[PDB]
């Protein structure tokens, strides 16, 4: 069974650069994917994709819509220190948390400082 680790890594594979906020939904449908053993119909729908002619960012975004775990699903929020933790090709993607942000209306992640600011990374 492919395991969470294994898709994170085939899903970098296909992407350019480095810490965008491509890479870190990669991280997040693969975390959900795992906790809701979905990680198959993930790849599944992460190849099919690929092989119907979509760039991985659109194959990503495309599992966040058709993968049924993600149906208006609030991004996680992931604990940091401060902004300057979040990787340099991410700075630009953060914005204010909307009211309801939802991962399958492009919010994949919020970040929490140590100070208490939050911000939404945007997609
Ligand atoms: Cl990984």
């Amino acid at each position: 069974d492919i395991s969470a680790k294994d898709l994170r890594n085939i899903m970098y594979d296909h992407l350019p650069g480095f810490g965008t906020a491509f890479h870190q939904l990669v991280q997040v449908i693969c975390k959900l994917g795992k906790d809701s053993n979905s990680l198959d119909i993930i790849h599944a729908e992460f190849q099919a994709s690929l092989a119907e002619g979509d760039s991985p960012q659109c194959a990503l975004i495309q599992i966040t819509k058709r993968v049924p775990i993600f149906q208006d699903a609030a991004p996680p929020v992931i604990h940091i220190r401060s902004r300057g933790d979040i990787p340099r090709a991410c700075q630009k993607s953060l914005r204010p948390v909307p009211p309801s942000p939802a991962i399958d209306a492009g919010w994949v992640c919020v970040f929490q400082l140590q100070d208490g600011k939050t911000l939404g990374l945007k997609i």
